[PDB]
């Protein structure tokens, strides 16, 4: 059975992703980087759907220490035939008043995440032998920018250039790789989205997860090197 | 039920558009401009997958008719929840050698169009006070241009602008309208065939069910959250 | 002999802003209208004022065969135009059920329509004189991201960004860049939602715009072409 | 007079700009990372044009020995009016094959040399209370990705996730933020010019000059209502 992993899924639009997976039929591995009793309890979720399910805790940022977590789970369990990039950092702030760490922990956790956790992963998955999932999770702020959010902005629309690049990279293995980038999703601020979204309103993590379940469905097949923007008329 | 209008349906994507709409569980009517046999021959498949299905038969750019004939539909059956602006046109050559002709038909066909068959629509969609589904077919060559092709990348590029703007509109009414722009599909049919090898990513044409289920998927309750959008369809082309 | 720019819509507003830059830039300037050729007379005068060759022309550029035949007579008796600004434009502003047959054909057409009944009669005569090009259209950013109230007006101005980059690959091997330009909110004739909306918290004045234009027909922008460059204040 | 930092400007794109800049009339600031003869050839160039320069020498990526630097420079010749982000580096390979260093040196090159070079210039810059100017260099790569260079893809794509969203902080401040994202530029083998006649639509690499002019004009008075955006000299590429 295809086997997907789903960064940061204990929770929110990562949780609601690994679900509609499972439902789908895909084998789904949960990932946290602390949580791990809500990781327990999403892998609960997905084995009463009649699909296998375990956990793994890293922080994507610990480079060789996720090498090792994914290289021994892969020789236990097979290669991945998806992956969902999903976790990443926020560290708001003006430009000139963002500290060092803000910076930093916000660029690196979206792309060294990127590079730690498929850099691993992509031989093992062209070694089913049966194409593949990649799907990374950036953001509006990605594609348009945001104040307060210049680290924010760089990382998400750094995830771009990552997910357009190994997209042509992949296409002739028949991996599709594409990004999902949310709007503003429910996870006096429903004054602001009743004033700034067209329709009015968050979006709801099920709607996020919805096209991210599309993207890594068999229908999917020519969709590739795509920004899929999931914001409610934003942009 | 709920029942969405595919135009140019008879065949190629529109075809595999409706029959994949069906299948989904929507009323799917058909549409042609004169191919008439095969017109009837969707509506039976669609109407074998047990849902209501008849054709309607109209030139888009005939304005009064095509009111008439959607007036009437709706008064007979209700109004539509979707319709998927599928019909299209191109007459390819240098823009210096367009005639006339090549250059009207083109641009009329899919603004002419947008407008022709939309605005009957558009009161009886709201009416049915459940939201709805509004999709345009558009193309690689409405995002980037391509040569031999002035007239067609003004038309499909114009249909997204239109499309953006509708979809600013509709949104308080719970109706989300988006683009689907596809690459190189293969609708039948060895130059074209290494054409793709070489500058297609994925190194084939797309196949009618690539592009309609991603069409269905923007017809779906699920794409609840998804407006203003154009989904490139295209091996990743761009 | 002087290379020469064709302006439409270059009696007022936008267009004639554009006119001025070029001729200041050294451009022989064709001014064009619609009916307002009292105003079309004082561009021509300005822009031999600043020491370039004008007159005017005037036309509806939906008028295709009347086009046609005003332009090739020009081409005839004052060479092939150099560049090709593509300015003139019209709104009918409202909600899409409440638009009419007139509202749309006639904002579809002064966008599509007169793109293609100026550039037919007059990228020949371009391409003859053997020494590049320059066309620039004025699009918004509307046809970029749709406007509510503009469904007409965004397909329109959509519609000429999809033509301008496929004319740009047609025509790149003759040296002939193929741009658009996209304004915001110009103003040419409402300031507190500019301060809201816009994040240099004001309207673009028309030589902002301008300067653009000229910026792309200029010898230094001759690597630039199948672009859509917005001004607009950072409003996307 | 208005001074304008240009980052790795002893020569290539970099110096084009900086001597396209003091013909514009500004101070220009020369900038390199060792190549320190190189850098005070610039300055002489400038020199003789009629404006003011000097050079600085420091790899961006060095975060509290470029702050030092700036801090002194601001101190001694007065805030920045303008800042011209080049900074840059390829490490190309398939994705699965790149190195640590691959792609670290890649991604902080660009990221960090914006946070390292940008943040001690920002209050400077606004205490000047004349506006301002910054243009950072990306490439077609950072808007369309690139195969065998996921580093440098995701290094330029976020040049302009940064940029776009500074112009929104600077926009009060009449503080214009832009990108220039350049194609195939000149900076040669039978090889290398026979790809280039067929993948770009101009059929042929750009030259450093048709870059510079684009950044001249931005830093511009003239570029004042343009924010926010990314401008592609790229000869058609896309
Ligand atoms: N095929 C491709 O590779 C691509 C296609 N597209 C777009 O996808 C859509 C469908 O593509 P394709 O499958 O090629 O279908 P076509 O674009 O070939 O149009 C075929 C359908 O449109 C109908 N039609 C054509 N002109 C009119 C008109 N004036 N009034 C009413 N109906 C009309 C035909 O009716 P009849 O059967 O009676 O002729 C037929 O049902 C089009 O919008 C096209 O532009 C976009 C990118 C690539
Ligand atoms: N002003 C703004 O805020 C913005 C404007 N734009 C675009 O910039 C361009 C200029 O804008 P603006 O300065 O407002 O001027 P307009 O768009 O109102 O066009 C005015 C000029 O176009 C001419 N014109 C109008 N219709 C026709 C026609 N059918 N045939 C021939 N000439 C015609 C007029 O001629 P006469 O003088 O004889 O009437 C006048 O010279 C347009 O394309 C517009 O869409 C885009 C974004 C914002």
């Amino acid at each position: 059975t295809r086997r997907i992993l789903v960064t940061g899924s204990s929770r929110g639009i990562g949780k609601a992703i690994a679900l509609q997976l499972a439902k789908a039929g895909f084998d789904v591995t949960v990932h946290a980087r602390s949580r791990q009793a809500e990781a327990e309890q999403v892998v609960q979720e997905i084995q009463a759907l009649g699909q296998n399910s375990h956990y793994l805790m890293f922080d994507v940022n610990e480079r060789q220490t996720v090498q090792q977590i994914l290289e021994q789970d892969v020789e236990q369990h097979g290669g991945f035939y998806g992956v969902v990039l999903n976790a990443g950092l926020t560290h708001d702030g003006a430009f000139p008043a963002l500290t060092d760490q803000d910076w930093d922990e916000v660029i690196s956790t979206s792309l060294d995440g990127f590079y730690n956790v498929l850099k691993p992963l992509i031989m093992p998955m062209i070694h089913l032998r049966k194409g593949g999932r990649i799907v990374t999770l950036s953001s509006v702020s990605g594609i348009m920018g945001n104040r307060g959010q210049v680290n924010y902005s760089a990382a998400k629309a750094g995830l771009i250039g990552a997910t357009k690049a190994l997209a042509l990279e992949l296409a002739k293995r028949k991996i599709t790789v594409n990004c999902v980038a949310p709007g503003l999703i429910e996870t006096e601020v429903k004054e602001h989205a009743l004033k700034m979204i067209p329709l009015q309103r968050m979006g709801q993590v099920d709607e996020v997860a919805s096209v991210v379940k599309f993207l890594c469905s068999d229908e999917a097949s020519y969709v590739t090197r795509q920004v899929i923007s999931v914001n409610g008329g934003l942009i």
